[PDB]
């Protein structure tokens, strides 16, 4: 469909007078940053991000392109290269040994430099590099971790742990050989390495002994503990503080965030991941945007600011599976998230940004009309005379042959949640991507994030806006 | 391969900390610009980008992705959104429209608002927008068009022309009743809609008679004239101007270049779009570096400064067939134009800006090891136990089955410059891909150019910036 609004000349050119004043109004910070936050989308390359916002107009009642994400308001970008050392396509635990360590490293390790090697526990010690969430807590900030994957997967992990291996989310993981030499799994280490105020996601069944009946899930034994050291690590975290909370459901999450007095509080929904938003039971689970918030209200109490993580984790899920519905609605609501976080702080003393700590190969193509469905088919048929959709992976489990040939496609097929998008080459999880993410930001020192940068950048600015890290003896007045 | 050199920490810690010293160092212009370049990379996106950076760098003795691009080290960057008023994934000519003229058009047609009808000649009077080229033209500016393509290919046409259908390169492609209606086939634009410097690329056969033997060619018939109405458009330009040479041979080029007495300039070196690169004749061609480098010593004798527009047009071409290296290679040669035209102009005066007019469904994937060819296999078998590449497309002419299953693909095979990725939809040729691209930009008022913006903003900075189009009452200082 063709907008008679956009037909006029004027319509573009008015638009593009509105956009060089608000252009020539900026102006950077001389200020300091108060407070910090990353907003990571897990998988949110560009080709997801502009399939996002398509949905997202669509949802509102728009054609779709014209209408900006919260996060396409950010004043500054850039573009970030993810290589880690080791591979060309990257994987979450070293690219977030990047982004919030600000060091690269080898694929599949987190928090390590890349003189240690992956599944190599010996080679751990004297390897470990400290995130830009420790340094904020050593300077008295709060510091809060939020995310819809296990606490303990590998983003989340970067801001706390350090690890030779991402897999050893509890000590059932960790060979015998490994435990004997000291590795820590991931679940001791949450409560262990330092004080994190606010811990939100999945993750449930790493923190108590095997034979542990799970809270939500008591008749499904699979949810239960997984720990071969008989140890309750909530029970073990939640001893060391005064005025702390363990909840399990939303209805306790929201309660203990309008409580003073709680001061410290760990949050775990599921046994292992969260639900996908779509499937997510809001009865008993908060949103991403939900968790985000009680976060905030914590974390804000302190005089001196925080540190806070916020991730959409199971954007990258979603395109795992080649389940493109699942991965834009992840996005979604992840942009609803940076919204809310928005509305609840200031940039005046808050740098926020918000990045994907690497992409996937995710295409959107053919040639459709404005306004179409970004879950339809292509106009017109592909050479084998069949129908395909706008939508499609490198690689990945759409992949499929009927009696020799690639399959037809329905309307009603490529519209439904569960529908896998065709991909050239059969895996059983579609692959990474290695081109580079963007970087969007505001706030006390968000000019600095622009061009074409490494991705450890982002680490490197957050803590100089905040006068962390290396950086006190920033040049910075007070926020 | 781990490079020694990046398992210490302090690599990245002082790269960063490199990083943020040139960030903290930049500041904005209160000048105006005086000359304007455009470095139009045809079907360059993101993915694009990243994959030609690593093979750049691997061409120099490097591993790949630390290795910045020239256009890499542009201080601004921002994303830009494609979509046409009519398709969500643009074409060429309506979004020259939009980063030329700075309106966004319907698909396939150049230069006209979206009141316009794609192959209705009846609707375009009345919807003409002008470029920024004519406007620089109209102030005094001398003007250039340099492009790889046809220079009555969509793109280069955009800074001239005004057409609905794209399609119609000389007479003998306009329809009769078209014709009679007064719609002028781009050839004839090119010479007739305004004056034009330096006109540098490929298109000679549309310029002259049919029966016109082509001067490269004079044993093959069909590179020969084109054109139903009898004229030599070549020579009714020559007529109109005092110093203006013709050349269609790289020697005469650089020679014409190289003497004052010459002032306009038009250089038509094959029949119709340009060699790639890899089968370039070099004595017989110049490359698109030495084209940029010949309109920049014709342009820049004007005391008034110039607008010059830079097309790296047969990337989207390469990624059309589903050959990467043909793609790829041809990226690497853009960013060298750019790198000279760094060297043969000022920061100080001239606002430069690289952007893709959209993208393509190319992805860079599999998890290849450091230093690994970007044309090899990715690691491991896929599910059908065949190898895959590490660079492959969401559609096109890739799309292949023997004997009912995916063809298994060799190292040998991969890096071949005819080879086509494979694709997960057949199609003759690859399609066009809806996602935001990047814009770089450096100079004079370049600093406006940052965030998430429509893609008329190219248009509209450019303008605003050299105080041209709807802005003068810029509230600029001379350059
Ligand atoms: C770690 O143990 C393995 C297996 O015994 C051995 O091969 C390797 O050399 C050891 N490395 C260090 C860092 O001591
Ligand atoms: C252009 O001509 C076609 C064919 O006769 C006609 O249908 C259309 O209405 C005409 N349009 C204008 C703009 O007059
Ligand atoms: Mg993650
Ligand atoms: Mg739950
Ligand atoms: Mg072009
Ligand atoms: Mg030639
Ligand atoms: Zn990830
Ligand atoms: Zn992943
Ligand atoms: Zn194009
Ligand atoms: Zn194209």
């Amino acid at each position: 469909i063709i907008p008679v609004e956009e037909e006029n000349p004027d319509f573009w050119n008015r638009e593009a007078a509105e956009a060089l004043g608000a252009a020539k109004k900026l102006q950077p910070a001389q200020t300091a940053a108060k407070n910090l936050i990353i907003f990571l989308g897990d998988g949110m390359g560009v080709s997801t991000v502009t399939a996002a916002r398509i949905l997202k107009g669509q949802k509102k009642d728009k054609l779709g392109p014209e209408i900006p994400l919260a996060m396409d308001r950010f004043p500054y970008v850039a573009l970030s290269k993810t290589y880690n050392v080791d591979k060309h396509v990257p994987d979450s635990g070293a690219t977030a040994t990047a982004y919030l360590c600000g060091v690269k490293g080898n694929f599949q390790t987190i928090g390590l430099s890349a003189a240690a090697r992956f599944n190599q526990c010996n080679t751990t010690r004297g390897n470990e590099v400290i995130s830009v969430m420790n340094r904020a807590k050593k300077a008295g900030k709060s510091v809060g971790v939020v995310t819809t994957t296990r606490v303990q997967h590998a983003s989340p992990a970067g801001t706390y742990a350090h690890t030779v291996n991402r897999n050893w989310y509890s000590d059932a993981d960790v060979p015998a050989s490994a435990r004997q030499e000291g590795c820590q799994d991931i679940a001791t280490q949450l409560i262990s390495n330092m004080d994190i105020d606010v811990i939100l996601g999945g993750g449930r069944k790493y923190m108590f002994r095997m034979g542990t009946p799970d809270p939500e899930y008591p008749d499904d034994y699979s949810q239960g503990g997984t720990r071969l050291d008989g140890k309750n690590l909530v029970q073990e975290w939640l001893a060391k503080r005064q005025g702390a909370r363990y909840v399990w459901n939303r209805t306790e999450l929201m309660q203990a965030s309008l409580d003073p007095s709680v001061t410290h509080l760990m949050g775990l929904f599921e046994p292992g991941d969260m639900k996908y938003e779509i499937h997510r039971d809001s009865t008993l689970d908060p949103s991403l945007m939900e968790m985000t918030e009680a976060a905030l209200r914590l974390l804000s109490r302190n005089p001196r600011g925080f540190f806070l993580f916020v991730e959409g984790g199971r954007i990258d899920h979603g395109h795992h599976e080649s389940r493109a519905y699942r991965a834009l609605t992840e996005t979604i609501m992840f942009d609803d998230a940076i919204e809310r976080a928005g509305q609840l702080t200031s940039e005046e003393d808050t740098l926020s940004l918000v990045t994907a700590d690497h992409s996937h190969v995710f295409s959107f193509g053919g040639y459709p009309l404005r306004g179409s469905s970004i879950f339809g088919l292509a106009p017109g048929k592909a050479r084998d005379r069949k129908a395909y959709t706008v939508l499609l992976y490198g690689n990945g489990p759409g992949y499929v042959l009927k009696d020799g040939a690639r399959p037809d496609v329905t309307e009603s097929e490529s519209g439904s949640p569960e529908y896998r998008q065709q991909s050239a080459v059969p895996l059983d999880e579609e692959t990474h991507a290695g081109e580079d993410v963007a970087v969007f930001a505001r706030g006390p020192q968000a000019h600095l994030v622009h061009g074409v940068q490494e991705q450890t950048f982002i680490a490197h600015v957050m803590a100089f806006a905040a006068c962390l890290e290396p950086y006190t003896a920033c040049d910075l007045a007070p926020p």
